[PDB]
Formats: C-alpha cells, structure tokens, sequence
C-alpha cells in the first residue's frame, strides 16, 4: 500500500481509530480532543489529523458531504490501517421527541441514496457495529447528555428533504418521508448509510453520532423548536468512546 | 380489542413477553421453561402456551414458515398486549466460522422477502431492538454457548437456498449469495426481516436468535460440518434474555 | 438435513406415502375436514405446520395437505410432495372478494395470480405470468356448474401481509398498496388470498399441473359501498368443487 | 364516439368478433375465410376488413409489430363495438417439442415489455380469456392440427431474442432465456401481452394462436428445425374459435 | 449481409441517409422531397423509397408506431448500409411554449418505454446525436420555422397520455407526468427513446425532429391551442438537415 | 428573500452569473488566474468560490466536492444567489479506447448510475448537458487545438466500484453494467454530471462539463500505451472560453 489518491496518506499516517466528520473544518475542532494531534494531510475535501487517546494513535478525517466522498475515505483510511471508524455529524430530528441540542446515535440507517448499492444488493441491512453502538450509548449516560438510540434517514439530495413539494419526484419524497415517520425513523442525515454498508464489506467497525440542529417535524406542528449548532457535546461522546473501545481492544 | 380471526386469542391470553418459534411443535418445549405454563389456543399453524417468569407473565407463540404468517402473529399479538418478542429458530451457516450447534443473534436481517415489503420501502434497515440484542448477547455469554452476533439472510423461498442451481432465476439467486458471503452474513433462515420491519413499524421490541443446523459453505468446501437439530441451547439464550428484560423493564 | 433418503425434511413424508392428485388448504385443522370426502382416509404425516392424510378417490390414490399461510410455507408443500411423487394439485382456501359481483358464500377459480410477494420472485423474473393449468381449471369450472354453486373464474390478487390487505391506511407504505389496491379492481381481480401466485410460478418450474378454487368469506368493497355482505366461513362446497374436478382429472388421465 | 384517429373506423364499421394479425397484408387472406368481407379502412399500419360469419358481423384488423401498435388497435376497435379478440401470428419455438408448422395457442404470455406495465403494475398476469383459449384448443384438436397450449414469452426487441449476445444488456436477455426455457414456456412472439392485460383493464375477452415459423433452441442441439411460413393453419383455427364462440352468445 | 427479413431490403436498396416518419403513407410524401425516389419496398408497415439529395443516395423507411417497430427498421436499415437517422414525426406539447405547428427538436428523451430497456440499462441517457441535433437546429432557423430543441417523452401506451386517469396504473402515469413537466419536457411521442439508445449500440448516428399537434397543458390552462396535422415543415427541416449532414460528412 | 447560503456561504451579488465547477477546491486558485482580478468569496466545507471577471462580465468559479450529494447543493445554492451557466471542469477515467491521458472530453449526456439525480427525477429521464455549453465548449477546444471527444460519460456513486468491482459484493451487477457502457460508446468514467444535468433541467439552467483524461483503464488491460495526465490547464483554458463566447452570445 502507497500514497492514496484522494486522502494523500501513506500506512503509518493514521490509527486503527479515525473519527470522521463531515466538515473539513471541523476536524481542527475534533483533532483538539487528541493528545498531539498534527495536520497529516489536507487533500481536496479530506483533511486528516493524527495524535493519541489513551497513549494509542487516533486520527480524524473529514468525508464531505454524501456517500461518495465518504466511501471513498474510508476505503483509503482502511488501506491505510484503520478498522474502527465513528461518523461525527449533524442531523434533522423527525421522530417528535428528538430536539435541537439532543444527540443521535445511529442503529442503522435508510439506504436511500446511491453509493450503498454500488457495494450490496438493496436488501441488505445499513446497520451499525454493535460494540460501536454501545460504546457511543454509554459514553452520552456516563457524560450525561440527553440521546436517541435508533435509526436514521440517508439521502443524496438535501434539497430534497426540506423542499420535497417542488421536486419533479416530489410524490416519491413525500410518500416515502410519511413511510420514515411511521418507522420511528430518529432522524436525517447522508453519510450513515453508505459507511455503515461499506464497513460491512471492509470488515471493520462502523458507528455514527450526531448533534441534532432542529426538527422539522415540530417545526410545522408549532412545537418549540430549539436550534443548535455546536458539535461539541456529539464530539465528547465519540471520543469518550474511542476511550471504550481502546481499552477493550 | 376481541378474538383475534388467526391466533385466536384475546387481551388477557398472553403477556407482554413472547418467545416465537417457528415449528408449532417447539411451543411447548420452550414452555417448560416457563412457570406453569398452559396452553392458550391451537389455531391454524398458531400454538400459544401462557406462564410465568420471575412473576411476569410470559407467552410462546409459533409462528409457522414465513414472513407472511409470522407478521400476522406479532400483528395479533401487538393487538393484545404484547410488546418485546423474540424469534427462536434454526438457521444454516454462510460466514465459516459459523458451524452445526453455535447460536447465531441476529443484529439485522436481509429483505430478501416480501412481507416486509408491504410493510416498509426496502431501503429501510431490519435492524433487531438494541436492547433485545445485548440481553441476547449477555446471556449467551453467561450460559457458555458459543455465539456469532450479526446479520443473518431472510428469504421466502427455502428451495432457493438450497438448489438455487436449478431456479430459472439461478443466476440472480447465486448471485447474491455470493453478494450476502462478501458482506459478512452469519447465516440464512426465514422471518427475522418481516418480524424486526412489521417491529419497528408496531413500536415494538423484537430481537432474534437461532440454532445452526449445518453449514453448506464448509460442506462445499469439504470441511467439518457437524449438523445439530437440538434447539434447547438456544431456547435457554432466549429465555435468560427474556428474564434480563424483564428485571430491567 | 433428513437423514434419510427419501424422507422430506419438512413434511416428513417419503415416497409412497401420497397419491399423484394432492388437495392444498391453508389450515392444517381442515385436512381432517377435506379427508372425509376420500374413501378410507388416514393421517400419514403431521410436522410443522403440515399435516397430510392419503386415501382414494375412485381407487386412485390420493391426498390433501396443508400449506400454512403465506408463499414460503406452500411452496416448500409443493417442493417435497413432488419428491415424493405429485404432480397434480388443487389449493382450497379462503378470500376476500373484490369485483363486486364476488359476494359472501361464492366460489371463486383462480385462472391466474397477482404476484404481489416474495416467493414467486425466488423462481421466476417477475414478468413471468402466474397462470393455473388449464386442465384444473376447467375441471374446477365444470365441478362447480354440476354441484349448481355460484363461482367466479379469473385472477386473484395475492400478497405476503395480510394486515395490509384490510389496515392498508395504517402502513408505512399505505400508498403503494392503497394505489395497486385501485389497480387491482380497475383490472376485473376477483379477490384476493395469499398462495396462489406462489403455487402457480412454482408448478410452471417443476412442471405440475396446480390449480385454486376458493370460499368467498365476505367483500370489503361492497360493505365500503353499504351493499349487502353476507359472510361465510363453511368450506365444504369448495371443498367438494375440488373433490369432483379430481374425479374427471383422475378419468381424463387413464 | 366517432372516427378513431389511427384506424379510421368508426361504430358500425366493425364486428363484435376480430382477429388480428401483426402484418397488415396478413388482412386480405383471413378476410376470405370470412363471407363478404369487404375494406373497410387502410390507415397506417391498420388494415381492416368486415364481413360475416355465421350471419354475425365480424372484422379482421392488422395491429403492426408491437405492443404499442396493437394496444392502440384494441383500444380503438373497443369504442367501436368490439369485444372478442383472437390474435394470429407467428411464433419461434422455445420448448423443444414445439416445431415449425406447429401451432401454439397462448394461455398467458410473459411481460417483458413496456406497453402492459403503462396499463397494469407488472405483478398482475397477461393471462388469455378461458373461452377463446378453450374454443382455440377445442378448435385445433377438431381441425386436426398439432398444438401446444402453454405460456409465450413477449419482448419489444425482436433482435433481442436473435442476437442476445451482442446487446449491451446480453447479460440479462440471455440470463432471462434461460429462465423462460425452465418454466416450461412454449415459443417467443411480441403482441399478447399488451393485448391481454390491456383487455383485463378494458373488460374484452382476448386469446391468440401462432404458427410456429422455427425453433432456435432446437437448431442449436441440431436437431430437425423445419421452418414454416404459411399461416393457413393458423387462421383455420382461429376462424373455428370465432365461430363457436359466436354460436355460444347466441 | 442479405435480405432483410421484415424491410425486406438488402445491401444496395438504401443510402446512409435515412428519414424514418411512423406512418408508412407519409413516406410517398416525404420522398417527393428527394431526386428520383424510387419505391424499394412495402413490407409489413414497411414502406421503403430511395432517391438522391446532392447526388448522394438517401433513403425513407417507416417505422410504424412504438419502439419495437421502429428498431427492427434501425437494426435492418444498418446491416443495409445506413449510418444516418432522422426521425421524422408528430408530437403533443407538453412545455407551454409548444405550441400546434411548431417544430421540436429531440435533444434526448425520455425512456418511459420496453424496447430501450432491452438494449441498454435504465440508467444510460437516450440522446440524439450532437451533428444531427445541431443540423435539424440549423435548418429550421434557416426555413423560418419556430422551433423547440429539448427532452421529449417516449412512452408505449398513446392511450396512457390521452386517458391516464382510466388507467390501473392512473396514479403512476400522472406522478410522472408531473415530474415530466417540471423538468422542462417539450413534447410527448414514442420511437425517438428506442432509436436513440439503438443508436447508440450500433454505433450510427440518430436524431428526430416534429410537428406539434397540438399541445393539451396549454388546453388544460384555457390557453389557445391550434392545432395543425401537415408535416410539411418537419421534413423540410430534416431533408435541410440531411443536406447539411451530407456536405459535411465530405 | 435569498440570503447566506448555509453550505456555500455566499448571498446574492457574491457570485455571477456563470460559474465554473472543479471538483476538487484547491482547483479553484488555479482556474481563478484565468478571469481578471479574481477575489477569494467564500470557503464553507469542500466549497471554495473566487469571482472576478471575464470581458467585464461577473465570473466565478466554485467547487463542488467528489458526488453528487454535494455537487447538487452547490448547484442549488449558486442558483438562488443568481447563477444561470454553469461548466464543470473536472478529471475522468476513460473507457473508449481512443480516449486517452491528456485529451479532453466533453458530456453530451450522463448514464445515472448515482442516486442523487433520483432524488430530483425519475430514472427514466435523461442526463443531458445544455446544447449552448456543449456547443461552446467543442467550439472552444477545436480553436484550442486540444484532441477532444465528445459524447456520453458514466457517472457513479462508488469510485472504488470503478477500479475495483471484481472485489464487491455486487461485483456481478457493476461488471455487467461496466461492459454494457463500453457496448453502448461511452466515452470515459466520472462522478458529478449526472446530479448537475438533471438538476440543471429541473432548477431551468444551462449546465455542460468537461474533463481531462487522466488514464484509461481499458487501454491498460490490452498492455496500450496508457499514460497517466494530472495537470487540467487545458480542460480549464477550454472551459474559459467556453464560457467567454457563451457570455459573448448573451450579449
Ligand atoms: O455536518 P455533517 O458532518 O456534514 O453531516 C450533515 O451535514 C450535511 C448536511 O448539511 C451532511 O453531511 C449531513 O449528514
Ligand atoms: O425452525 P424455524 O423456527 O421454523 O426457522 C427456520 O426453519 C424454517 C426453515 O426450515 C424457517 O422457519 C426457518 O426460519
Ligand atoms: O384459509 P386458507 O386456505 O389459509 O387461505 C386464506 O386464509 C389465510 C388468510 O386468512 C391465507 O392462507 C389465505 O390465502
Ligand atoms: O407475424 P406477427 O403476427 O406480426 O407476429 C410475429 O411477427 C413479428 C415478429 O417478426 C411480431 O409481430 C411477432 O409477434
Ligand atoms: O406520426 P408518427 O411519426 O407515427 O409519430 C407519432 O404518431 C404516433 C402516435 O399517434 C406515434 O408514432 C407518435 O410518436
Ligand atoms: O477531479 P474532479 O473534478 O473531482 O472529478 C473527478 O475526480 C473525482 C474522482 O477522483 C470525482 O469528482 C470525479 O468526477
Ligand atoms: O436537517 C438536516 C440537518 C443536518 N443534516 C441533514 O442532512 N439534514
Ligand atoms: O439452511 C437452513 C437451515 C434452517 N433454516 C433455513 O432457513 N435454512
Ligand atoms: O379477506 C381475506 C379473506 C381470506 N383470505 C385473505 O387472504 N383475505
Ligand atoms: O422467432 C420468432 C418468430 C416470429 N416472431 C417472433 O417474435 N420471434
Ligand atoms: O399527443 C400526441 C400527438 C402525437 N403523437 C403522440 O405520441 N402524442
Ligand atoms: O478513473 C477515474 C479517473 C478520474 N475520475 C473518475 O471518476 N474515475
């Protein structure tokens, strides 16, 4: 294995542990969470840092937005030795209970979107790594943040979940939409998915948390609506549970 | 809420906790397991069995061969109190290590079916209950038996499975077999899709475990492959995972 | 899985244990039923969900055995009673009318099936038509004018999810199966059952001759419209319209 | 209704009973089996004749290869008045017993191909109306014609069936084929299926014979592939369908 | 390379050029356009005349109605000789702007139809041929014609465009229509899906171009909605378009 | 009213009324050298934007990130602040096998294989680039003297599904589609088109793309020579005066 094409990371340039945000800019924030962590690389829309946790080496990587620019990190990150992956990210609350400032904790996830089926037959089940998943679920009791175990929405339009009336396929977003809503689908976001069904190929462990912005679900019911921006509280949980995973590693 | 036309039973005949064989047959050998257990009805391919554990009452209803009659069991039993379910069977190994007598917990399931269809678009997830899952998983552990968490295929055609060679949809069949071997799956059995989707949808927690009869994986490649039909390893997972359920409720 | 050859890992049946004419019901209970209008019947089988007794119809041998509810469990019937040497058979069940002239008490002959499920996707690409044999068919026909019972020949709709046939609104995907539900009735279907399309695909791969005749219980679109809906749930005169079409299939044979 | 745009008939023009074959010159030859048959319209790909049979009124319409030529000649002979179709054309055998010269009679037919899915989700089945499907097999065996009544296969791609293997989609044409070879299907044409599901949709009874012009299938085991052209028979088959079919509303 | 089996054609009989109207009685009209056309064929709904433009040897062949037709026309005029295709039809508006006597120009269309799916993946887009595209752009502006150059919409059921709330499948016809609509669809008619993609598998090159019939959103709207039958000015700017093809091809 | 666009970061007056779209964000320094007094306009996430001027028409250039996910959104967000023209100039894989390193190829259509222009139309409808750009870009490299191709390229979803199908699951399905593209005169493989084509036909803007060709892998498999090109100045000079005689025409 060699220098990758689209992260520019050579083996030895990352842990077995990676965090990954969507956000490029974000990863500065997260790398801030590590003991010594370095910029390693700033290739098109990944930008990586890489330092310690518990004295073992960790690093963050930003994906972009969408499944394929996510993939494709992960496919190089784990090239590069990494085998344990924790998606950092925002998402918009449906399920009525989930509230700005709330956190998510992906279960699985809604394959509606194109890179998933590009690695498995539709039928097959977006679903996150159970140590991942628990790890992130005691990390929020332990620090005390409210969270919401479940599934989430992936899509590849954006546009399309909040303005889904003026797209030329508005009957099959609207339709499916209600369809989320009476599976007791969390909430949305784009990455999910695709990781969570290219991990399951790759072989390693995939698990995601998000900070939830709002809902537009109470939005339109004229419930309070709290919005948030800060990552911060999603960002604790992943590292607490980084902690986890390492130790019992 | 009345008789119900399938199960033929009414609120009242069963408790919130139902095991869901598959063999009308199996019922009242998972019934032993229970505290004076009697049986509720007989109908159709549906025996139901009701007792007590720990104080809680209890139930055990068979749900035949399939999605479409194990989706009308939860759908009857939903309507009359139920709410935690989970399905013990039998499966056949795909992932090698996954040998005649293990305990395969499913974390998700493979739509390869079509009861689930009518309940849910097919790019949502068959995921099990998380809290189901890891009293699974803690149980197998605590009683010793060896255990392999993960996804396991669900289709409607049993014959498919097994002479998918002379289908006149071989190709398609075979293909995605190979597809389901590259993605990790542990095995191949029948209702587990149908009953986590009609779950989610039902606002209830189901999970799922099973007993590996055989491997046609390690058969075809002329290794051991020990066959096993004694479900009582399994039974004694499920039921300790009921109990922890019922402690923690 | 058996252990033994010849003998079906579901079914428990071996060769010899069933005649070449099989009757398919959903219910296990109504095997009993169904066996009394052959001469000396006895159980031969009871596993799972099938049980299966064999007797003779004009000293032919023949048998009647359940199938369970939905296309998985029927097409596993088909698979191991052809193993063991079937190769004409006759579903008997229950259905929801849908054209309105189908009301409470009628018989209806499935000529064909919508496949609105799983199984028949597991044996052939879904533009494969789910046809009965015509040879059933007619016998069925024939059975019903000559016993003077009101039937209804034509498709049927078949489905995995019964709960979404009567509670489609509640679903997750109300509206493909409240849109296809709109289709079904502006193509003539008769009523809808849940085996058929299963049974019809299946036999067309195995080379089998299959066909389905059905009690009418009731019509939900004739109550949606307040016309009147007698219910039925007795069996017994489908039940004899496919005793009867056994009979000529028997003598047409030899 | 009044004049229908792509046949130019209008009510009266055309009988309760037609026949239709795929090539408009196919019209002249079944019309003289009927009695008195005159032209009565030669619009596009749709030629159309009217007589008698039996004293009862009864047309012969071309429908052009295709689903989307013939659903647009059921549809149109609909508002006129018609109600009883028989479709009449040629077929390449697929089952291997099924020979040049022989006819088959089409109890339902495979939808690969686009027309019936505009009309019906394609889970619904292109199945044959049971009393022209029973009045064709009651009319071969009394004519002495060797048939077989099973399932066809319809496709849009005529070089679809032909040269599967140099189509970018050969993967699925040929993995399809052989689908329909294990589920017994008798021979390969193009127009049932729009025309059955389209008459379940419109409340017509629809059937359909074919002579079998080859058997690919048979040619490439190298066995005898006789090859057939004339439809006579065919026809003969059909016309004795109509007319018992006629003799039974009366 | 022989005779073909449906066009009844054989190397020889047709130039490179072809102009494929659906209604063979339109080929003696458009080969009126040509010099020295002769009549080479009438086969099935086949009409087939050859004649020069500039001295070159051009050919016009129906289609009939629907894809399936139409390619078997493509598959046999290529093994023929040709290599270039202009489709010459009629079309009902979709986008407001279409109005009755305009022209439209297929820049791609839609493939709501079987026979595409039968030589090419869903996935893969149905477009006309760059050269031909800008040639039949060129010579409308050149004729004075109001013209349209945009995605038109195939579809295998004419009678699913007309009567869509009749159908079973009512709910999936009217979803995409609208979905049609707001995507800027200009017009709505059924071979340029098939001939595009065949085209693009065969290697020659295809383009299409009609007379709006009349446009029924505009209808719907209460707004004025001529409506026109002469295809008159479609084939002036295809054989202008050919014209142009062939001095360049030199 | 429009104001900051969440994503991109920009509001109406920032950018002009074209826009030319790299994918990668560092491309965008290097085709910003190409207008008169380019300035840095945003930075938000993989989205960098620079506007300048061309002929003293407002230009800009902004990058859309690997996907259509998050080329859609930058295509959606530039349309509400005034955005009219877009050119995506990015690399591609070829396929047929007169495409090679170093040549230029332009989109005339799209094969759908992703699924965000799924999210905005049906399948059934085609990827197809706008007639003005495409035209304006052929025009453009012949007056440049670059080798071009023009015709359909394949988008998808999976980059590694591209180079390395035999090993996923689906390896059946992409191996299948993959020799259907080469039968069907597919010029070369890239990512972003289809989601910008069928957006553009729906949000009723011009849009047509350009590539440099940086190997082609079919050419590789028969031991051709298959030399391997990185530096995109020629499908951005390209892209330049596309754009100079599309803004030329509208005046
Ligand atoms: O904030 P990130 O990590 O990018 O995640 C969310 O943000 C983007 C949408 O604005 C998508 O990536 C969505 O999943
Ligand atoms: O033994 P059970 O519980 O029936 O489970 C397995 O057994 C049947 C297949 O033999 C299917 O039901 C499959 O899921
Ligand atoms: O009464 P049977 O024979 O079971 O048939 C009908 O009854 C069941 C539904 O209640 C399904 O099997 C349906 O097809
Ligand atoms: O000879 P006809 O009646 O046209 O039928 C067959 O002939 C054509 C194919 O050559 C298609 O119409 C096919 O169905
Ligand atoms: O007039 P033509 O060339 O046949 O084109 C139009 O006419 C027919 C519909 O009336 C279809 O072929 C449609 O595409
Ligand atoms: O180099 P760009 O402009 O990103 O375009 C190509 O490069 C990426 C793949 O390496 C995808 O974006 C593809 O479309
Ligand atoms: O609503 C939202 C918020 C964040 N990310 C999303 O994808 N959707
Ligand atoms: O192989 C097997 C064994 C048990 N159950 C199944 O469904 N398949
Ligand atoms: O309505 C009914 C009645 C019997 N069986 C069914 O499947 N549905
Ligand atoms: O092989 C054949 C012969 C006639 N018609 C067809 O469609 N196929
Ligand atoms: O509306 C119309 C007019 C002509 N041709 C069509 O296909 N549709
Ligand atoms: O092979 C390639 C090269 C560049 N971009 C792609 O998408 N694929």
């Amino acid at each position: 294995v060699g220098l990758q094409y689209h992260l520019q990371i050579r083996p030895g340039d990352v842990g077995r542990y990676v965090i990954m945000p969507g956000d490029p800019k974000r990863c500065a924030k997260i790398a801030e969470h590590f003991d010594n962590a370095v910029l390693v690389a700033d290739s098109r829309e990944y930008v990586t840092y890489t330092g310690t946790l518990n004295g073992e080496k960790v690093s963050v990587t930003s994906t972009g937005i969408g499944g394929p620019s996510a993939s494709i990190a992960m496919e190089e990150l784990k090239l590069c030795g990494a085998d344990t992956f924790i998606r950092v990210g925002t998402c918009g609350g449906i399920e009525l209970d989930v509230k700005g400032g709330d956190i998510v904790i992906a279960t699985g996830a809604i394959r509606m979107e194109g890179t998933s089926k590009e690695y498995a037959p539709i039928e097959f089940p977006a679903v996150a790594d159970l140590e991942v998943t628990n790890a992130l679920v005691n990390a929020a009791k332990k620090l005390g943040y409210t969270s919401h175990a479940g599934v989430v929405q992936c899509k590849d339009a954006f546009y399309g979940q909040h303005e889904p009336e003026r797209m030329p396929v508005s009957y099959e977003l609207l339709n499916k939409w209600e369809a989320w809503k009476r599976l007791g689908t969390k909430a949305s976001e784009m990455e999910s998915a695709a990781l969570f069904v290219a991990a399951s190929h790759l072989g390693v462990r995939c698990g995601s948390d998000f900070l939830v912005v709002g809902n537009q679900e109470r939005n339109a019911l004229g419930m309070d609506n709290p919005m948030a921006h800060d990552t911060e509280a999603a960002i604790q949980v992943a590292v607490e549970a980084l902690r986890t995973l390492i130790e019992n590693d």
